[PDB]
C-alpha cells in the first residue's frame, strides 16, 4: 500500500496503488484506495480496507450533511479539524491493530493566488496534522522510497502531465522497492489510479493515460 | 522463496526462484537456491540463506571426504540417511528460528529401469525424510501454489523440455500467488536456476532457454 | 550511522559518517568507521563502536596472522569466509544488543578483467553474506535514504572523482534524512572520510577534497 | 524539541526550535510550538504536537470565552490555576505516552513595577506550577543544556535585543548538545520562531531579526 | 559524584568531589575518587566505591608488574587497551548493578610537542574508549552540568592555574545544579582533590590552593 | 523535605525547608510549605506539591466556607476530624504514588490553661491522626534527624526565640544528614519560613530573624 | 540489633545490645555481639547471628593462621583488606536474605601519635570498606538514632570513662527509639557488653561498670 | 497491640497496652485502645488505629441514634449483631490490609442471675462471632500469650481487684514475650488503661490503682 | 509435635509428644520423636519424620565414629559445632519444605559444678544454635503453650521428678491447645516418651511413672 501526492501549479495530483496483502499473500490486484469527498478535494486511505472505505464514506457524508445543513461549504480548516477528530476518535482501535492513516489533498478556492491553491495534509496515528509545503507527501508501507524518489524527480514538475508521470514513476519506484506495494500490471492490464484537482474541480485520470506513462517509464528503465 | 522438482522419463529436473526477502522488504533479486553437490544429485534448500549456503557446502563436502577415504561413492539411501542426520541436527536451532528445510532430487546409477531411476526425496523440519512418487514435489513459502499447478500441468510431462516448461511454469504460477517468490524480471533479466540430472550427470540450464520459456508463457498468459 | 560504497571502472570507493549517539544525545563528532585491513581490501562497520574496533582490530590480526604463516595473502572468498564465521560468532551478543554489521569492499588482483574487479560485500546479522552487483551498497540507520540517492545518482559515475562525489551526496543525503546521521560540520571543520582502493592499493582520501565535494554540494542544494 | 523563555527589563521573551521527530527520524522541519493566546500572555508546549496544538487552542478558547462572559480578562493567578487544571486532567493519558509539558511566559498589568511585571511559570506532569524567578525557564529535551547557557549568558540581558540574543544563542547551544532538537537552516532558511510580550502587547519577531542574530552567532562560533 | 578533566598547554589537570550517598541519605563527606597510578597518568572511577577501589589498584597493580617484567613502561595505547579490557570483563555485574565508569588522563612522553602532550580517554559501560580532543570531558552523576560550564569557560585556560580554576568552577556547578554532587564544605573544611600532570610527573594539589580557589569563586558568585 | 514544630509556654511555632528535588536533580531553591490557613493555626504538607497547595487552599476554603455558613469558627476536633477525612480521601493517590502528609499546628482558645493551649497534631497515610504531646513533631524525607535533633535540644525551650533557634538548628541538622533536604543558603540569601502562633494570632516570621539565627548556628558549628 | 564504637584521646571502645528477635517475637534477651578477634582489634557484626558468629571464628582463624606462618601479625591494612574479601564473597548470600554487616574497631601500634591510634571501619553490604574519622559510628536497625545521639554527646567525650558512658548512652536511646533494640534489663539484670582497647591491648568491661552507668543514666532520664 | 477481658463475679474487667507501631519503630508511647460506647458495654479493637477509631466512633453513634430513636437500648444480641455487621462490612478493605479486630465485653441488665451477668465477645475476620465462656479472652499480636497466662492466673479471681490483676500480669507477660506490645513504663509513667463494668455502669479505673498494681508485680518478678 | 527440656539441679529431662500428622488426618498415634546419641546427651527433633530418623541416626553414627578413631569423646562444643553444621547442609531442602529443627540436651561431665553441668541447645533453621539458660526450651508446633507452662509452671522444680511431672504438664497443655500434639491416651494406653540424663549417664523414663503423672494431672484438671 502506498499512496503519494505533489503539488504542481494550478492544481494538485493524487495517486496510489492497487495492491491489498493478507500477511504474505496477495488477495487483491485492482484495489482503489483514492476517493473523491467533494469538488474541490479528495483523500487517500492506507492500512485496513475495512476502516478505510467506511472512513471515506462518513467524511463524505459529513461534509454533505454539512454543506446541506448551512448552504455553504466548509473551510479547509474545518475539514481538516474534522478529518483530525476522525482519526483521533479512532485511537483505540488502531491500538488492537485496527490502524487507518488518511492523506489530505485539496484546492483551496479561497486563496489569493491560485497557482498556489493546492494543498497537502498528512495525518499521525494519534489525530495530529502537518500541512506538506515541501510539495511532496507519501503514505504507506513504501513511503519512503516513493518520498526519496519524489525528492529527487520534482525538479523536472511544470505542469499537470509532468506531475503526473514523476506520481507514476515515483510509485513504480516504490513497488521495485517494496514486495507489498504493486506494480503496474502489463498482464492483466492494470494500472494505478490517479485523481487530479485544478480550479475546475476534481477529476480522475483515464486509465489509457496512466498507461502510457508506465509504458513509457518501463521502457526508459529498460 | 519456492523450488520445485519434478520427474519425466529419462532423468529429473529441479528449479527454484530468485527472490530473497527480509521481512517484506526485497533484499536480493538473483539468488541462487539450487546447487550441485557431486554428479548424480542436486539439493535446494528454503529458508534461511546463512543456513542453506552452510548446509549445502558440508554435504558437499561430507560425501566428497566419504567418496575420497573409500574410494567408492556412497549409494542412494546413505545420501539420504546423512541428510536427514544433517537436518535432524539443527532443530533447536530451527526451534529458535534459523529453519532450513532441504528438497533432494537425484538419479540412481544402480537401478533396473534407467527411465524410473529418477529420485525426489523431502525433509521434514524434525528430520524425517519421504521419497517422493506422485512425479513431484514443491518447497518453500509458495510451495501449495506450485504443487497444485504441477499436478494440473503433469500430464503434458513427455520429455526433458516438457518437464522443464511444466517446471517454470509452476514457478511463474507461485510467484503470481505469493507476493514473496520473485517472478521472471523482463527488465534486469533475471530468471529462474534449473538444474537437469540424467544417466550423463547432473547440469546446469543455460539461462537462454529458461528466458525463452518465460516468455513463451508470459505471451500465452496474455 | 552510514557507511555507503559503490563501484566505478577501475576500483571502488568506500566512506563512512562521522557521528556517535548515545540514545538522543550526541556523543562524538568525528568518530572514525572505516578502516583499511590490508593492501587491497577495506572494512567498516556501522553498530556498537566496542564491537566494531574490536572486529576491525581481529579482521587484520587474522589476514597478517595467514600471511604471515603460509607467505601468501588469502584468497577474497577466504576472507569473505572468515568475515562470515567472525559475524556468525557473535549473533547471541548481537541478540542481547551488541550488534556490529560490518561492510566489506576490496579489489580482486586474481580477476581477468581489471576494470571490473571490484567487489562489494553485505553480510547479515545471522552470518550471511551476499556478494553485491547492482553497484553499490549501504549499510546503517539511514541505509536506505542513501541506498535510494545511490539508485538515482549512480548513472554519473565514470571515475573515481565521480564516484567520490556520488558518494558524499548520498552520506549528505542520509544526513538530511536522518537524525542519527551526522552531516559535514562547516564550524569545526570535520568532514566524512573515505578510502579509495584500486589497483596500486588501498590509500586514504585526503580531508580537502571531502572538503571540497561537501562544499560544492551545499552550494549546489542552497 | 526546546522551548526557552527568559525575564528582561520591560517585557519578557519566548522562543522555541522548529524540528518534530518520529523517534529518529526527522519528520519537520519548520514546526511552530509558540503561541499568542491573548494580548499579554504567550504558551509553549513541548511534546505530542496532536495534544499541544489541542492545548493551546483549548486554552485561548476558554480565556476568550470568559473575557466575553464577564466582560474583563482574567488575573494572571486565574490564567494559571485555568492552565493547571488543564494539565491535570489529562494525567492518564500523560501515562499512556500522550505527555505535554506547556510553558507560560506573560506581562501582569496590574503590577506596581512595569519593569518587574515579566512572569514565567513552568507547570510538572502532575499539574504542579512553580513561578520562576531566576530570570529563565527552558522546557524540552534539551532543556538542559539551554538552562545551563542561560545560566552563563545572563549576565549581558539588559533590554529586548540582549534578551533575544540570548535565547537564539541558548536555543543554538541546545541544539548543538542535543540530537532532537533542531538548530538555523542557512540552506532552506528556517529559522526559530520568537515572541516578545512588553506593556504594549504580544508581537512576533519578524524572521530577519533571528535570522541576522543566528548568522551572527555563527560566525562568532566559527 | 562527578569527576571533570581539562587539557592545558604543557600538562593535564584532573579533579573530582568528596561526596558519597547511599540512596538518598548522605554517607560520606571527604571521599577520594582520584588516584595516582604511575608516574604520567592518573585515574578516576566514578560509580560504586567497593568497585572503584578495588579497579584502581588492580590497574595500578597490572601496570607495575608489566613495568617490573619487562623493564620498560607500557605505552599510552597499551594502557588504554588493558583499561578497556578491565572495563568489559565487568559487564556482567555492571548489568546487576554493579557499574564503574573511569576517566583516565596522562601525559605523553613520547610525543613530537610537549605542549600537545596531554591525553583524555573516556570509557564506556561496553568496554568502548574514546580519545578526547574537544579539551575536556566530564563523567558522573553531575557531568552534563560540568561539562556545559566548561564549555564556556574553557575560553580562559592559558596554564596550570586557569585550568585549575576553570575546573573548580566546573565542580562548583556540577555540585549547585545536582544534589548527590557535594561542593565545597566552608565549616569542616573539605574541598575537592585535584592532581596535575605535566612533564615533570603527577603530583598532588595542596588543599590551600583549592581552599583558596574555593573562596574566591564562592565570593564571585556572592 | 522537612516540616518541624515544637511546643513552647505561651505558642506554638512551625517550620519547614525550601527545597524541591525531581529524584535526584535540584528544581527549586526556595520552595515555600508552610501555610496559614485562618487566624488560630497553620498547616504543612511534606510530599508532591501539586497535591499540598490543593490540600492547603481546600482546607483554608472550607474552613472559611462553614465559618462563613454558621457564623462561628468551627473547633479544633471538627478541624482535624476535616483535615482527616481529607487525607483519607487521598489514599487510593498517595497508593499510585501522589502521596501527601500534612502538619498541623494551631492554638486552642477554648483551653482553660493559656500556657498549654498549643497543639501539635500529625497525620498518617490511611487518615489516622494522633495529638502530639512530647513537645516536637517532624514530618518529610529527614524527619527522624530533626526529631532526635529536637529530642536533645528541647530542654532549652523557654520562650519563642527560643522555640524558634532549636526549630532552625533542627532543620539545619536534618539538611545536614539529608540530601533531599536544603539548609541554609549564604550565597543567595534563602532561608527557611517560620510561622508562630500564639493567643493574638497567627503571624509570619520575619526573614531577618531566621538570617541572624541561622548565621549564628553555623558560625558556633565552625 | 545495634553496635556502637567511638572514639576517645588515647584507645577505642566498642558496645552492642543484647537482644535478637525473629521477626517480631522476642527470641533472645543476652545475646551476644561484641567479639574480640586478637590483641589489638575487636569486631561487631549485626545481623544473622548464624552468619556473624560464623565470621567472627573465620577471621580470628584466619588472623591466628597467618600469623603463625609468618610469625608477625598483618598490618592494619592487611586485616580490612581480608575481613573486606570476607564480606565481598558473602554477597549471593546477602542477595538470599543471609546478610551480616560488621563493624571493625582497633587500635594501631604502629602509629607516630599513640593518642591518635584508634581506628573505626565500617562496611558495606558489596564489601566497600571506609575509615570513619568523624570520631564514632554505629551499625545495625537502630544505627540512625544512636549515631544522632552521638553526633549531640561526642563534645564530652575526653577519657574512657566518658566514652564508654557516650557509647552506654547512645544504645539507650537507639533502644529506646527501636522496638528491635533490647534496652538495660533491671529485672533480669542484663546489660550491653563492651569492649575497650588502648595501647595495652583490648580488655572486656567488667558488667558492674555498665550496671552503674546504665542506672545512673535512668535515674537522669527519670 | 494486645487488649484482654476477663470475667469476675459481678462485672467484667477489660484492659490494653499503649502502644503503637510502624513495623519496627516505635511511634506512638501512651495510646489509647479501650473505649466506652455507652453505660454497660466497652469496646477494644485491636489492628489499624485509623479504622479503629472510626469503629467505635460509628458503633458508639449508631447505639445512641437507636436509643433515641425508639426510647429504649437496643438488647445484648442486638449490639452484638451491629457489632458483627460493622465488622463484615468492612472485610475487603480487611482484605487489602486495613484489619481490625474488636473485643466487645459488657454487663447484661436482662439477665436473671446477677452475678453471672458478664459477657465477653469475640469476632473473626469475616464478621462471626463467638461468646466466650471459660472467663478470658485476649486479643491483637501477643494474644496468646496473654491467654495463656490468664489460663494460669484464673484460679485467683474472686473479685473486681483480683481480676483487675490479672489483668495487668497477663498484658505485663504479653509484652514481655512480645515486642509489638509496651510494657508500663517507670521513666515517663506510662500505665494501661482499665475499664470496669458492674451493675452501676461502666467506670474508667484511675491511673493510681494500675501503677500500684504495676510497681508490685514488677516487684514480685524481680 | 512438640518437645520439651528444662533442666533441674543434677541434671537434664527431655520428653516428646507421640503425634504424626499427615495435613490434618491422624497418620501416626505412638511416633517416637526422641532418640539416645551416647552416654551423657540425647537429642529431639521435630518436623519430617524422613530427615528426623536420619539425622538422628547420621548424628549418632558420627559421634561414635569420632570416639573411635581417635580413642575420647568429643567435647560439648564440638558435638554442637557437629550438629549446627549438619542443620546448615539441609538448608535447602528446608527451603523446598523438608524442614526438621533438632533440639539438643545434654550432661558435661567436664564441668566445675555438678549441679549446673545440664545444658540445653536450640537450633535455628538456618544453622545458628544458642544455648539456653532461662532452664527450659521447647520446640514443635505449639512450642510457645509449652514455653508458656513452662514458664509458670518452673517455680516447682526440685529434683528429677518434679522436672518430669512439670515436662508432662507442658506436654499435655500444648497438646490441650494444639490440635496437631497429641495428648495421653487413655484408651490404647498411649503416653509420651521421656529421657532423664543425669551424672551416671542418659536412662529411657519406664511408662508406669509416665502413665501415673499423666492420670494425676488430668485427675487434678478435672
Amino acid at each position: 500500500a502506498t499512496i503519494v501526492a505533489l503539488k504542481y501549479p494550478g492544481g494538485v495530483v493524487m495517486a496510489g496503488d492497487r495492491r491489498s496483502t493478507q500477511g504474505n499473500m496477495i488477495s487483491g490486484r485492482d484495489v482503489r484506495k483514492v476517493y473523491i469527498t467533494d469538488d474541490y478535494t479528495a483523500t487517500g486511505i492506507a492500512g485496513t480496507a475495512a476502516v478505510a472505505v467506511e472512513f471515506a464514506r462518513l467524511y463524505a457524508v459529513e461534509l454533505e450533511h454539512y454543506e446541506k445543513l448551512e448552504g455553504v461549504p466548509l473551510t479547509f480548516a474545518g475539514k481538516i479539524n474534522r478529518l483530525a477528530i476522525m482519526v483521533r476518535g479512532n485511537l483505540a482501535a488502531a491500538m488492537q491493530g485496527l490502524l487507518a492513516l488518511p492523506l489530505l489533498a485539496g484546492y483551496d478556492i479561497h486563496a489569493s493566488d491560485p497557482q498556489s491553491a493546492g494543498r497537502i495534509v498528512s495525518f499521525d496515528a494519534a489525530g495530529g496534522w502537518n500541512i506538506e509545503e515541501e510539495g511532496y507527501q507519501a503514505v504507506g508501507s513504501g513511503s519512503l522510497f516513493a518520498k526519496s524518489s519524489m525528492k529527487k524527480l520534482y525538479s523536472q514538475v511544470t505542469d499537470g502531465d509532468s506531475g503526473l508521470r514523476v506520481a507514476v514513476e515515483a510509485l513504480y519506484d516504490a513497488a521495485d522497492d517494496d514486495s507489498a506495494t504493486g506494480g503496474p500490471d502489463l498482464v492483466r492490464g492494470i494500472f494505478p489510479t490517479a485523481v487530479i484537482i485544478d480550479a475546475d474541480g476534481a477529476v480522475d485520470v483515464p486509465e489509457s493515460r496512466i498507461a502510457e506513462l508506465a509504458r513509457a517509464i518501463i521502457e526508459s528503465r529498460s
